[PDB]
C-alpha cells in the first residue's frame, strides 16, 4: 500500500535511501529507489576525493546526476560530507599547515555554493571524535587545531543562508562518551552563536546490540535546540542470515523508528541504501552483512514490516 517515505511524510518526517552513481543502471533498483522514498543522500561523489581531485579543480559531475535524479522523483537530497578524513585526495596531506585552513573553507564554499537552494542538509563534518569523546588526530585537527569544525560550519552558513547545517558521526547513538562530546560541541557551538542547525547520528548497528539509551540521547540533543537525524541507518548480523536474525533484526528496526517519531526534532530516518546487494557492510565488516529491509533480490525482510508499522 503506502511507501515508506509516504508513510514518514504522513508524520512530518522523510525516509529516505543514499545511492550510488554505479548503481542507476541498476532498472529494478532505480525503480524502488525513486517510488519507496522520499529522501536521497549521495553516498560518494560529494566527497572531496571526487568533488576536488586535484587543488582549486572542482568536479561536480557524478553527485549532479545524483541530485537531479532525486530532483526528478520529487525527492529531497542530503548533500554528504563537506570535511572528512577518509576519502580525501592525497594532495591535501601535502597542503603546508598555514594555508589549510583557507583551503577547507575554499572546498566548502564551491561545493555549498553550486548546489546552493538544492539541498535540504549538509554533512559539514564527518567523525571528528575518537570512541573515548577525545578529537580525531585527522590533517585538519592537527594543523589547524580544534577550531577546524567550527570554522567549517562558518564557512558554510557564509556559502548557503538556509540550508539546514549537520555535524554527522557513528557510535553516537546511545549516551556516552563519544555522544557527550558531541553533545558538549553543539552546547559550546550554541553558545558561541557557531552555526549548525543538526546532529546527524550514522546509526550503523549491530543485530541485538540497539543502545537503550537512543530515544533519550535523541531527546537532549533536541532540547539544545538543533534538530536530529539518523542519516546512515543499517543493522549489520553475523552471517548467515536466520529467521531468528531476521526477527532480531525486525525488532531493532521498530525501536529505532519508533526512537526517532517520539521526538519532535527527529527529522527523518536515511538508510545506507536499501538493499543487502550494495550494501558497503561486507566490504568493511568481514563476515557480516544482510543488514538492510530489502535482501539481494530485492524481496523485502521481516525487518520492513517492523519499519512499516512502527511508521503505523
Ligand atoms: O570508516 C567508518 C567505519 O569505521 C565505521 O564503523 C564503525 C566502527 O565501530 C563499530 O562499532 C561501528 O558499528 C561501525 O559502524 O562506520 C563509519 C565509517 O565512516
Ligand atoms: O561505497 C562506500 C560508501 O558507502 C561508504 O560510506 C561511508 C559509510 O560510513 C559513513 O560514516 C561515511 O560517512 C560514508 O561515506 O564510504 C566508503 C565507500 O567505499
Ligand atoms: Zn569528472
Ligand atoms: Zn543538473
Ligand atoms: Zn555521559
Ligand atoms: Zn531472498
Ligand atoms: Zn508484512
Amino acid at each position: 500500500t503506502a511507501t515508506l517515505g509516504e508513510l514518514a511524510e504522513a508524520k512530518g518526517r522523510y525516509f529516505g535511501s543514499a545511492t550510488d552513481n554505479p548503481e542507476l543502471p541498476d532498472t529494478q533498483y532505480t525503480q524502488i529507489l525513486g517510488s519507496e522514498f522520499s529522501q536521497i543522500t549521495v553516498g560518494n561523489t560529494m566527497k572531496w576525493q571526487y568533488t576536488e581531485p586535484s587543488r582549486g579543480r572542482f568536479d561536480y559531475t557524478a553527485a549532479e546526476e545524483i541530485v537531479d535524479l532525486a530532483e526528478s522523483n520529487g525527492q529531497s537530497v542530503r548533500g554528504h560530507t563537506l570535511v572528512w578524513h577518509n576519502q580525501l585526495p592525497s594532495w591535501v596531506d601535502d597542503v603546508p599547515a598555514g594555508e589549510l585552513l583557507g583551503v577547507m573553507r575554499d572546498h566548502i564554499t564551491h561545493e555549498v555554493d553550486h548546489f546552493k537552494g538544492r539541498l535540504i542538509h549538509w554533512d559539514v563534518v564527518n567523525e571528528a571524535f575518537e570512541e573515548d569523546g577525545s578529537r580525531r588526530q585527522s590533517v585538519f585537527q592537527q594543523k589547524i587545531g580544534d577550531s577546524y569544525i567550527a570554522e567549517a560550519f562558518k564557512a558554510a552558513r557564509a556559502a548557503d543562508p538556509d540550508v539546514k547545517l549537520y555535524y554527522n558521526d557513528y557510535n553516537i547513538e546511545g549516551i556516552g562518551p563519544k555522544s557527550d562530546a558531541v553533545y558538549e560541541m553543539v552546547k559550546s557551538f550554541k553558545a558561541q552563536g557557531i552555526p549548525i542547525d543538526g546532529v546527524g547520528m550514522q546509526a550503523h548497528l549491530i543485530a541485538g546490540q540497539v543502545p537503550a539509551s537512543l530515544q533519550e540521547n535523541i531527546r537532549r540533543f533536541a532540547d539544545l535546540g538543533v534538530d536530529v537525524a539518523l542519516t546512515e541507518l543499517d543493522i549489520r548480523m553475523t552471517l548467515p542470515r536466520t529467521a531468528a536474525k531476521d526477527a532480531q533484526q525486525a525488532t531493532d528496526y521498530g525501536a529505532v523508528v519508533e526512537a526517532c517519531l517520539v521526538v519532535s526534532r527527529c527529522v527523518g530516518i536515511t538508510v545506507w541504501d536499501y538493499t543487502d546487494k550494495y550494501s558497503w557492510v561486507p566490504s568493511v565488516f568481514p563476515g557480516q552483512g544482510a543488514a538492510l529491509p530489502w535482501d539481494e533480490d530485492f524481496a523485502k525482510k521481516p525487518a520492513y514490516h517492523a519499519i512499516a508499522a512502527a511508521l503505523n
